[PDB]
């Protein structure tokens, strides 16, 4: 049980101050239970409550009182924070024709070289719905390969890429070919991930009920984020409390990227929206991969994230095979990992194979990264409740009996005089037993009311009297023998 505070400069001018904790576990069919429950003015003895100061005054329930409180499973919350976005699969286009014909090194030439308003991969342009020549972002028109001599040894090695015949002398034939870099219809949004934190919920049910010798029901929710919560127009508090620092052995996210699907810039692609649904089962396919398997530059090559200027840049690009520089992209992590998920096994990169990744409340476009846990830990909660209705006070002052001036006269009648002594204009409810033994009827116990530093005589209707003096609540004060006849 808890005391009674006097609220000090939480609106109150007496408090009730009860600390108590919660745990979290995994209850069943059978063991089903959990909660922390007490309650409080049921039993004739717990229906008071010692004040902090002044002991002299003690508060007795006007309602029983019933707490529960219940905890969550322990969940661990990442922080997000954004990096960019990346395409799932870039691919390379390779054009041997334009509008005139076969490319070829006499009539038609490939153009790539920087700076020309013909290229026959075209410009993609910063920002994408522009035009203007001064948006053309660089090595954006790809590169041509042809059936010449390439700075390294060979002959005809500029051919492999474009699968170029540099044998036929033919016009219908192609001796140049252009290649160009495109992005497929699904884009990822990628995260740094910090440090996480720690996350439950606690449920605090406060339920007043008649005494018995209607009921009313407050609910207040309590999280590490949100850890004070009020009830009944403020007349009740509760609040968490506690080091909610994530533990040791937490597993950490740092070195790795967060990948949420979230931009299908050809709608009409079925595979592309299905990819971005929030629904549990692709959820759950979202994908943690190590940073250094990225590039945000784009100036790497088989990297997620390879742009323009790696594509190009390549050393003897034409030599290699078409979708070069092009490996090793997020939709090969899918479809690695959803093979596995799909034979049973366990993949590397899905967040359901990091743990119990939670689904729930998600929104398109505001992604988290919250992982549920094993975890079992008890927590403190602090509840404080404004006395003025939950209480009624009852005051306990000293009283003696004043034997100079109680006595017996020759008929029996009991003279009692009872003071009692210190100051306070609070009254105090005493009552007065007579336990007179040999052969005398019996007499009825009399309830007294007396405020500090007053004084009062009642009556009462071989032999001797144990008279006995006791307190409002289950106390004895002051017990005096007088003799009889
Ligand atoms: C906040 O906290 C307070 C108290 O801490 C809660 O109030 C308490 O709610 C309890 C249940 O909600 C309630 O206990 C009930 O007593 C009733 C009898 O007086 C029962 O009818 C009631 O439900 C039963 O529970 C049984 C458990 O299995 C169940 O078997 C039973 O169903 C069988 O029995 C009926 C016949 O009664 C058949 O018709 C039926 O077909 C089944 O055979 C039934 O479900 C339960 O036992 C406490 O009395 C409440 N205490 C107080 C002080 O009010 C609040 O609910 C909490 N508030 C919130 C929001 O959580
Ligand atoms: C929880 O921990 C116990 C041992 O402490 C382990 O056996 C069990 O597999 C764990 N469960 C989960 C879901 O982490």
């Amino acid at each position: 049980v808890g005391s009674i505070v006097t609220c000090l400069d939480i609106p109150c001018s007496k408090k009730w101050v009860l600390t108590l904790a919660v745990e979290n576990g995994a209850t069943a069919a059978s063991s089903s239970v959990s909660a922390t429950q007490a309650v409080y003015g049921s039993s004739s003895a717990n229906a008071t409550v010692r004040s902090a100061d002044n002991p002299n005054t003690v508060y007795a329930f006007k309602y029983q009182v019933h707490i529960t409180l219940t905890k969550s499973r322990i969940r661990l919350d990442y922080p997000l924070y954004y990096q960019s976005d990346f395409n799932n699969k870039p691919y390379e286009i390779v054009y041997k024709y334009n509008q005139k014909g076969p490319l070829n090194w006499l009539d038609n030439q490939c153009v790539a070289t920087w700076g020309s308003s013909d290229p026959t991969c075209g410009y993609a342009y910063n920002p994408s719905w522009s035009t203007k020549p001064a948006d053309r972002i660089l090595y954006s028109q790809g590169f041509c390969c042809d059936c010449n001599a390439g700075d390294l040894l060979g002959l005809s090695p500029n051919r492999i890429r474009g699968g170029l015949d540099c044998s036929l002398l033919n016009f219908d034939n192609p001796t140049e070919s252009a290649h160009c870099l495109r992005f497929d219809s699904l884009w990822y949004s990628a995260f740094q991930i910090g440090e996480p934190d720690v996350n439950f919920v606690i449920l605090v049910n406060v339920t007043k009920c008649p005494l018995a010798n209607n009921c009313s029901t407050e609910i207040i929710s309590l999280s590490p984020s949100s850890p004070i919560g009020y009830a009944s127009n403020g007349k009740i508090s509760a609040q968490a409390i506690g080091d909610f620092a994530p533990w040791e052995g937490t597993p950490s996210y740092s070195e790795k990227l967060f990948f949420v699907p979230s931009v299908c810039t050809d709608t009409s692609e079925a595979w592309c929206v299905d990819r971005i649904s929030y629904i549990p089962t692709e959820i759950n396919r979202w994908m943690l991969i190590d940073n250094d398997l990225v590039t945000i530059t784009g100036d790497t090559c088989d990297k997620i994230g390879v742009s323009y200027s790696a594509f190009t840049n390549e050393g003897q690009r034409c030599e290699r095979p078409t979708q070069s520089c092009l490996h090793d992209q997020l939709q090969d992590y899918y479809d690695s990992d959803l093979a596995l998920e799909q034979t049973g096994k366990v993949g590397s990169y899905f967040v359901q194979f990091f743990g119990d990744f939670d689904v729930s409340g998600l929104t398109p476009r505001n992604p988290l990264l919250r992982f549920f846990t094993n975890r079992t830990q008890a927590t403190e909660v602090v509840l404080q409740f404004a006395a003025e209705e939950l209480f009624y006070t009852i005051y306990l002052a000293p009283a003696r009996f004043l034997r100079h001036l109680s006595k017996i006269n020759p008929g029996g009648l009991i003279d009692l005089w009872i003071v009692s002594e210190g100051t306070g204009q609070n009254a105090a409810q005493f009552t007065v037993s007579a336990s007179c033994e040999p052969n005398v009827e019996p007499i009825q116990a009399q309830i007294v009311t007396l405020a500090p530093g007053q004084l009062v005589s009642i009556s009462l209707p071989a032999g001797v009297c144990n008279c006995t003096l006791r307190n409002a609540l289950g106390q004895v004060l002051d017990v005096l023998v007088l003799e009889f006849n």
